[PDB]
């Protein structure tokens, strides 16, 4: 059986659903070690230890950009992590380096007896989000941490699109119209570098460069997918690899790639 399997055989309905079977609850984190600020969410009620996710905001931005993910995926069974950088004009390096830092801080929260997720983190078990430079983050965080279990980004930007080196399995939502980061230049390029990993590429159709942010019109499809993947690849949870490895038929996609993800 799969130790790390929690909750129950998904649907594709109630992967679109906005919560998941699990009760979430938050806190701000109180001393911050190695990064700006953050918030976790975590499920009450899941069932077993789970696995934890950092999440990172673009260029100029703050913990709400990309903070609907954190209930969305705390309630399916995952402690979710949402940062603000130590300056809002960090680069994706820096970027990088604050998601291991917060992922850090999980690891020693599950550690310290006082904190609501004492004992609630499997800390073997670890992935990486993040919007534009906070995408480009992940990525380098991925490729220099492969113990990582998964990466799922959003329309993401960094200085160089060459990231061959990722084993990590790593999903891209990329925006149909993105200006900033643009589908053809950054988003593609991303992905057709990485030849070495389970990987999957997503076009939101129209979407501006916010298509995957709180508050974007699909957060159905788009929360079905990054549930699907964090929980195929961060639990082994094969219940998961219809959803996850699935050629989606949904009028919000305009295109669909995917390699190495075994149905
Ligand atoms: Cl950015
Ligand atoms: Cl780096
Ligand atoms: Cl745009």
């Amino acid at each position: 059986s799969n130790p790390y399997a929690r909750g129950p055989n998904p649907t594709a309905a109630s992967l679109e659903a906005s919560a998941g079977p699990f009760t979430v609850r938050s806190f701000t984190v109180s001393r911050p070690s190695g990064y700006g600020a953050g918030t976790v969410y975590y499920p009450t009620n899941a069932g077993g230890t789970v696995g934890a996710i950092a999440i990172v905001p673009g260029y100029t931005a703050r913990q709400s950009s990309i903070n609907w993910w954190g209930p969305r995926l705390a309630s399916h069974g995952f402690v979710v992590i949402t940062i603000d950088t130590n300056s809002t004009l960090d680069q994706p390096s820096s970027r990088s380096s604050q998601q291991m830092a917060a992922l850090r801080q999980v690891a020693s929260l599950n550690g310290t007896s006082s904190s609501p997720i004492y004992g609630k983190v499997d800390t073997a078990r670890m992935g990486v989000m993040g919007w534009s430079m906070g995408g480009g983050g992940s990525l380098r965080s991925a490729a220099n941490n492969p113990s990582l279990k998964a990466a799922a980004v959003q329309a993401p930007w960094d200085s160089s699109t060459n990231f061959s080196s990722v084993t990590v399995p790593t999903l891209i939502f990329a925006c149909e119209n993105d200006s900033i980061a643009p589908v053809n230049s950054v988003a593609l390029p991303i992905y057709d570098s990485m030849s070495r990993n389970a990987k999957q590429f997503l076009e939101i159709c129209g979407g501006s460069h916010s298509c995957a942010n709180s508050g974007n019109s699909n957060q159905d499809l788009i929360g079905k997918k990054g549930v699907a993947w964090m929980k195929r690849f961060m639990d082994n949870d094969t219940r998961y690899s219809t959803f996850a490895c699935e050629n989606p038929n949904s009028t919000a996609v305009c295109d669909f790639r995917t390699a190495n993800c075994s149905l």
